[PDB]
């Protein structure tokens, strides 16, 4: 999830 929200932003 860490870095989905990375991606995502």
């Amino acid at each position: 999830l860490a870095e989905a929200l990375h991606s995502a932003l």
